[PDB]
């Protein structure tokens, strides 16, 4: 919720990139930095009254109240049918990040069949790093 | 929730980066840095309240409250089939990062049946780091 | 839930970074750093009343007031069918990350069947590190 940042090389407060057939002299670099940062996040104050039935008094008939199914569910079903004669491949790779027929899968599931849930609930998926680097 | 990154090279406060054929030279660098976090975060004051039934008085009748399910439930579960009459390969790899044919997974579940939950649930994937480097 | 990094590389308050041919001659760095963290997190005061019945008074008749099922549930059951009547595969491989037909798989569950659950619950997951280099 705050300061979600996707960044592809660098991330400062105060930065000096000074590179690449540069002269630099001579220089006077004074810095009075005042930044405190004050969070008063996701605070609650939570009164709940959560009932099916709250009160019943003398011959009442109740039934059925509250009904979740029949639930049938699927996921990350997919299919990959491959029927061939005959295959040739042929593979060179120099240098190369090379992913073939590969299957990369997450499923993150929290809070999934509750019946009260009372707070804070966070899911955070950061992907791979993957890099090939030649002379 | 707060200060989620992803940064594809270098994170600072002050960052000097001086470099490729550079002259850096006679420099004054004065910093007077005030830099205080603060953090009041995920500050909960929850009162709660949870019945199926709270009351019954006299010759009542209360039956299925709450029903969950019949839950049927399946996760992950794709096919790959392969019928070949005839396969070559050939396969030349140099300074290569390769998958070929994999399955990556991961599953991650956390509160999945549960009549009630009180308070915080957090769930961080961070997924994996591969290079291949060559001179 | 606060500060949650992928960095590439690397990570600092204060960073110098002086390389490729460069010269860094005469220089004063002067540095007054004030950086104090506070947290106050996940600072949590609950009151709960969890009841199923909290009061029968008389000849009432409770039956089936919480049903959790038939609950059937499968994860990670994908298949791989290989059929092949003649393979060749040739495979040189010189300085090479290589996976072939490899499954990984990672499975985390934390709280799946409960009543009841009162606090934290926390799942961190950080993947594999892996590299080839050569000269």
């Amino acid at each position: 919720s705050i300061d979600v940042k996707y960044i592809g090389v660098k991330s400062a407060y105060v930065s000096y990139d000074v590179q690449k057939r540069t002269i630099y002299l001579n220089i006077t670099n004074t810095l009075n930095i005042t930044n405190n940062n004050y969070y008063s996040v996701e605070v609650e104050n939570i009164t709940a009254q959560v009932q099916f039935s709250k009160t019943v008094i003398g011959k009442a008939r109740l039934n059925n109240i509250s009904i979740i199914g029949p639930l049938d569910m699927k996921q990350i079903d997919y299919t990959v049918p491959t029927v061939i004669a005959e295959e040739m491949s042929y593979m060179y790779d120099f240098c190369t990040l090379i992913s073939i027929k590969v299957h990369n899968i997450v499923l993150m599931m929290q809070v999934t069949v509750t019946t009260t849930y009372f707070g804070h609930s966070e899911q955070i998926s950061q992907e791979r790093y993957q890099y090939v680097d030649c002379g």
